[PDB]
This record gives structure tokens, C-alpha cells and sequence, in this order.
């Protein structure tokens, strides 16, 4: 009767304010508000324990508290960062396009509280009994979630240098483990630092460089002073391959994939010191020799990668390697880790070498020409072939998966004539296990 005289029933009132650009009021922002909140809790908890633990008072203050951390902030962390990947991950580059900021402010939250996570998973493996895998997982899920290209373009100088704080902790934990492990080869904190690394510092920063790679992260990530942290970090990777130890023979498989990461993720060759002053983005370049006098760089190119050898050498041995055949125990090290290196490293300089842009041409950086990947794939299948019986391996198959992104450069067609005698003797040696291509 309303609606036939016309009355206009209307709702009650007229909206006084609406604050949707508020970014302060969405759901990820205060749920990043109170999971930042109970980390930063959880810190004055566990360094208070610090002290506690090793007085009188062995029994927990805060069991419930400690107790309710461990088994509900991290897992509810891992499961929303599988869930709303991209949602963080879209900043204007083009993935998730159909709609979805995380804003500026919720990206940094993301990597404020990576940070932070970081910091708890400092040396506590041990102390977070039984969780430190939900710890290192979370960590995993949000390190392939973090936003690089945001953090560094437009973020806050805390976060800032937080990010920077953890690498630098990162590598300096790293390096620790190195000389503990040169000084104390002769049979603990030494073992609580080794176990650190190789429970957390491997597979993190396997992950991290992964992502920074895929997402080419390191061309914004890796500038200022990251550039020679991530040199401190390369030369300890390859010294501690290089290392021949019991210790580090079951941690070598792990050791390989982490440093290919970390070859995929950064933005200088590093194998072609001697062409670096070619790079425009290279921090040599950027600070100058003048900025050297005063910071604490060895002012000198090669001197900062001494023990790492240049892209010649180590071709010039690997493929030495491939006509010798030597067996994989007597020199597991070029086997199990220099083919990995070489793969990740190639496979993110193919595009800036000269092939793909012809104009401005040997004013370059890493001079990467047919051939050379065509050598490099016809080693590696050498390696194969002559090492394919002995004893084989799943190192076997991840020399494939490593070699899978090489494969791309050369054409199927163009591989004949010389697979063909792997196709061949896999005809004539078909009681195998292990399949390629």
C-alpha cells in the first residue's frame, strides 16, 4: 500500500563517510597488524627465555603463550600465503591483472614481517623443537611471496634496513660456519652453527634466490651495498664446495641447488670479471673507486671473487673432464656442483649476451655465443654419456632438471647428429632406470 501511494520506504540513513582508499581498515592489514604484533611478542618472550633458560628458571613463564606462537601463527601463515600468492605478488607488472593490490603498505608489512621471522629463526633450530620446519616453511611461502621491486622502489627505511640487516646477518652467519668448520675439521657451538645452516640457511636462501631469479627481482634488489654481501656470499659458497669434508659431502647436493639459485638471482658476472666495467647497473660502476677508498671493498674486480674461477677456466676444465671420464669418487666436486653453477648461470646471461641484441654489440658483459652454449650442452651430454653406468645417481637427475632451461637455446632439429648416439646406446643399454629428455 506503500509502493501504490508512492512512499518512498528508505534505508535509515545517508552515508556520513566512506574511507575505501583507507588502506589502515582492510582485512590483510590488520591481520598483518596482529601477526607482526605477535612475532614482535613472541621476540621479548624468547629473548627473555635467553635468560631465563640458563638460571633458575628452567620452567616456562609463558608455555601457553610459546605454545599457542608455535602452533597457530606460523601454520595459519603458511596456509593464507599459499592461498592469496599472487594477491601480494601483483604490483603493477602485469601478474594478476583482473585485479588485486596488496598495497604498497601490505607489501611492506610482508617483508617487515619476513624480517622479523627472519630474526626468530636466528640459531634457535633447537630451541624450536619439532617447529623450526613450520618456521623455515613459512619462511619458504614468504620469501616466494616478497616484492622486491615495491620494498626497494617505494618502502620504509626500518624495512629497509631490515632487509639489508638480514642479508648481512645471512652472510655473516655463512661465513662463520666457514672458518668454524676450516679451524675445527679436526673433530658445541661450531656443530650448533653447522647444524643452523644446514637445516635453515641452505634451503632459505635456496628459495629467496629462486624467486628473486624468477621474478628478476635482482635488478632493483641487488644494488647498494647487497651487491658486495652477495659477493661475500658467493665466494663462501664455492670455498665451501670447495671444502673436502665429511661434513660437507651429504650437505654438497643441497649446496649445488642453493648456489645455482643464488647464480640465477644475481645481476653482475661474476665469471666475467674481466668485462664487468661494461655493466651500467653494476655497483662498480654506480659508487666508483672514489666511494671504494672509503668503503671496505677490495677495490679490485677479481680480488673479490680470488678463489672463483673465470668462465674460460672453468669450461677450459670441464671440458678437460669430459674427455678424461674420470669416476665421481675420485673428484666428486666439478661433477656434483660446477655443472649446476655453469647452467643457472648461462641460462640468465643468455638474453643479456650479444645474440639477442646484435646493435651495441662487444661493448657487452657476457659474451655467451652459440657455440659456447652449443659446447656446453655437447660436455654435459659428453659427461652423461661417459659417466651415464657408473654407478648413476639421482645427481644424474638433477644435472637434467638443471640442464633443462639450456636445452631451450638449442633446437631439437640442430641436436641431431649429435643425441643421435644417445638415442643409440639407450637402444643398446635399455635395462636403466633413469630417462632423459
Amino acid at each position: 500500500f506503500l509502493q501504490i501511494n508512492g512512499y518512498a520506504v528508505s534505508r535509515g540513513f545517508k552515508d556520513l563517510e566512506l574511507d575505501t582508499p583507507s588502506i589502515e581498515k582492510r582485512f590483510a592489514y590488520s591481520f598483518l597488524q596482529q601477526l607482526i604484533r605477535y612475532v614482535d611478542e613472541a621476540h621479548q618472550y624468547i629473548l627473555e627465555f635467553d635468560g631465563g633458560s640458563r638460571g633458575k628458571g628452567e620452567h616456562f613463564p609463558y608455555e601457553q603463550e610459546i605454545k599457542f606462537f608455535a602452533k597457530v601463527v606460523l601454520p595459519l601463515i603458511d596456509q593464507y600465503f599459499k592461498n592469496h600468492r599472487l594477491y601480494f605478488l601483483s604490483a603493477a607488472s602485469r601478474p594478476l591483472c583482473s585485479g588485486g593490490h596488496a598495497s604498497n603498505k601490505e607489501k611492506e608489512m610482508v617483508t617487515s614481517l619476513f624480517c622479523k621471522l627472519g630474526v626468530l629463526v636466528r640459531h634457535r633450530i633447537s630451541l624450536f623443537g619439532n617447529d623450526a620446519t613450520s618456521i623455515v616453511n613459512c619462511l619458504h611461502i614468504l620469501g616466494q611471496t616478497l616484492d622486491a621491486r615495491t620494498v626497494m622502489k617505494t618502502g620504509l627505511e626500518s624495512v629497509k634496513s631490515a632487509l639489508r640487516a638480514f642479508l648481512d646477518n645471512a652472510a655473516e652467519d655463512l661465513e662463520k660456519t666457514m672458518e668454524n668448520l676450516k679451524q675445527g675439521q679436526f673433530t658445541k657451538g661450531v656443530t650448533q652453527i653447522i647444524n643452523y645452516t644446514t637445516v635453515a640457511l641452505l634451503p632459505m636462501l635456496s628459495s629467496l634466490f629462486e624467486h628473486i631469479g624468477q621474478h628478476q627481482f635482482g635488478e632493483d634488489l641487488i644494488l647498494e651495498d647487497v651487491q658486495v654481501s652477495c659477493y661475500r656470499i658467493l665466494t663462501s659458497l664455492y670455498a665451501l664446495g670447495t671444502s673436502k669434508s665429511i661434513y660437507v659431502e651429504r650437505q654438497r647436493s643441497a649446496l649445488g641447488e642453493c648456489l645455482a639459485a643464488f647464480a640465477g638471482a644475481f645481476p653482475v658476472a661474476f665469471l666475467e670479471t674481466h668485462l664487468d666495467k661494461h655493466n651500467i647497473y653494476s655497483i662498480y660502476n654506480t659508487k666508483s673507486s672514489r666511494e671504494r677508498a672509503a668503503l671496505s671493498l677490495p677495490t679490485n674486480v677479481e680480488d673479490v671473487c680470488p678463489n672463483i674461477p673465470s668462465l674460460e677456466k672453468l669450461m677450459e676444465e670441464i671440458v678437460e673432464l669430459a674427455e678424461s671420464g674420470i669416476r665421481y669418487t675420485q673428484m666428486p666436486h666439478v661433477m656434483e656442483v660446477i655443472l649446476p653453477m655453469l647452467c643457472s648461470y648461462m641460462s640468465r646471461w643468455w638474453e643479456h649476451g650479444p645474440e639477442n641484441n646484435p646493435e651495441r654489440a662487444e661493448m657487452c658483459c657476457t659474451a655467451l655465443n652459440s657455440e659456447h652454449m652449443n659446447t656446453l650442452l655437447g660436455n654435459i651430454l659428453k659427461i652423461i654419456y661417459n659417466n651415464l653406468g657408473i654407478d648413476e645417481g639421482a645427481w644424474m637427475k638433477r644435472l637434467a632438471v638443471f640442464s633443462q632451461p639450456i636445452i631451450n637455446k638449442v633446437k631439437p632439429q640442430l641436436l641431431k647428429t649429435h643425441f643421435l648416439p644417445l638415442m643409440e646406446k639407450l637402444k643398446k643399454k635399455a635395462a636403466t632406470v633413469v630417462s632423459e629428455e
